[PDB]
């Protein structure tokens, strides 16, 4: 495609992101000084595994709704058939949530914004999967080190989601073409803003998939269907 | 392993129990409201609404009804043993089909009205949807279902088989679904036998009828930029 087309794709992906970013970055940043006390930590830690999983499913669900609304504003995505839309969301909506997560993560003290205050990974002890949790914290930590702008997140997440490697696609060449255009958009934007250097520092592609499918598997143990599926 | 009388009886109970806990609205509450009918002015207030407003309302009722159907599925212990892919295939194909069966409970065959947003109204309430043939078709279908005079337990067992259908294309563990379907069939037939209700079997909606009605609604939702309503979307 032309320069004008690539520019228009950059603008439309960032617009769609901006409209669906769930919480404003400034609100997340302002809250950084607001940290759970030890007593509040041990209040979280003493909760039933069932209660913590319920909370964490509910945050996952709500964050995924914003990601599906992101996908719905990418005119490329609304052109795909229904099965291919489901395939991309089922594999990618939760991966996008885990990238967006880095906005709510404070690298200075290794804490995340969770339910009104920042807390460290020990807040989630009642989840009973401390290796998974610690790895999630390492992944967000590696993302924080890139210092993403809002627009880099938009462009990077569009690529996470519009992904021709997902198994089960029916219009693979079409998804490949959309993905190709989105890579051009991302690359162009980074060159224009003197930020090409991040491309070599992005996490290995399978890392994100592995972190998500371990979450999905724990949700399944706790009787929650894939969080793309409407439940209550 | 061929299920005992006790095993099949226990299956009848657990399906009816799951239904009862997720039936969304109580039958009594629906029936009591039958005397409460939209006025002509209220009807034309519906009809003047934008296509986008009425599709928003109808998508919203569909979604919420599907959530109760999904919760129905999650309580069928057979269904939680299925793999993730099969769970999706069955709900994508069957959750809204269950909704269109459950709808008959909100349908009054005496005057062909449906309970919608606090009062009963005829199909003309839905004119702004711009698919009058489809809506007329849905009313005929609910009318035909109402003739059967279903009990809640019959809706429970019928709708479990709407969902657990081993012929849905794309199933990866077809054998597992066939096993579940066969027991649900025994459970439904056993219950109908015991209550002298087997005559309803020949009268159940033809193969594909439910599917065609759901696929038409999904297509219209898709025209109005709503993905398949099994997929979580703006709250
Ligand atoms: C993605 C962001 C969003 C941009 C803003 C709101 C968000 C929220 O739901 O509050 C902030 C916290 C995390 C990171 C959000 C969603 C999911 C996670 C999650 C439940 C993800 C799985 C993890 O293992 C863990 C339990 C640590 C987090 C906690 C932070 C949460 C709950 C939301
Ligand atoms: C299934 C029941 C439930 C047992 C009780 C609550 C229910 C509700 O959502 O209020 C009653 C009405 C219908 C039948 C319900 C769900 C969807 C339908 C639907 C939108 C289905 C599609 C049809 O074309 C039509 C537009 C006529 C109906 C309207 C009534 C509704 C909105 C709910």
């Amino acid at each position: 495609a032309s320069l004008t087309e690539i520019e228009h794709l950059v603008q439309s992906v960032c617009k769609s992101y901006r409209e669906t970013c769930q919480l404003r970055l400034e609100d997340l940043l302002r809250q950084r000084s607001n940290i759970f006390s030890r007593e509040e930590v041990t209040g979280y830690q003493r909760k039933s595994m069932w209660e913590m999983w319920e909370r964490c499913a509910h945050h996952l669900t709500e964050a995924i709704q914003y990601v599906v609304e992101f996908a719905k504003r990418l005119s490329g995505f609304m052109e795909l058939c229904q099965n291919d839309q489901i395939v991309l969301l089922k594999a990618g909506a939760m991966e996008v949530v885990l990238v967006r997560m880095c906005r709510a993560y404070n690298a200075d003290n290794r804490t995340v914004f969770f339910e009104g205050k920042y807390g460290g990974m020990e807040l989630f002890r009642a989840l009973g999967c401390s290796e998974l949790i610690s790895s999630i914290f390492d992944f967000s930590h590696s993302l924080s080190a890139l210092h993403f702008s809002e627009d880099e997140i938009a462009l990077y997440t569009a690529l996470v989601l519009i992904n021709a490697h997902r198994p089960g696609l029916q219009e693979k060449r079409k998804v490949e073409q959309l993905q190709y255009n989105l890579e051009l958009a991302f690359h162009h934007h980074l060159c224009k803003t003197h930020r090409q250097s991040i491309l070599a520092k992005l996490p290995p592609k399978g890392k994100l998939r592995s972190l998500c499918s371990q979450h999905v598997e724990r949700l399944q143990i706790f009787q929650h269907l894939h969080p793309i599926v409407v439940q209550a």
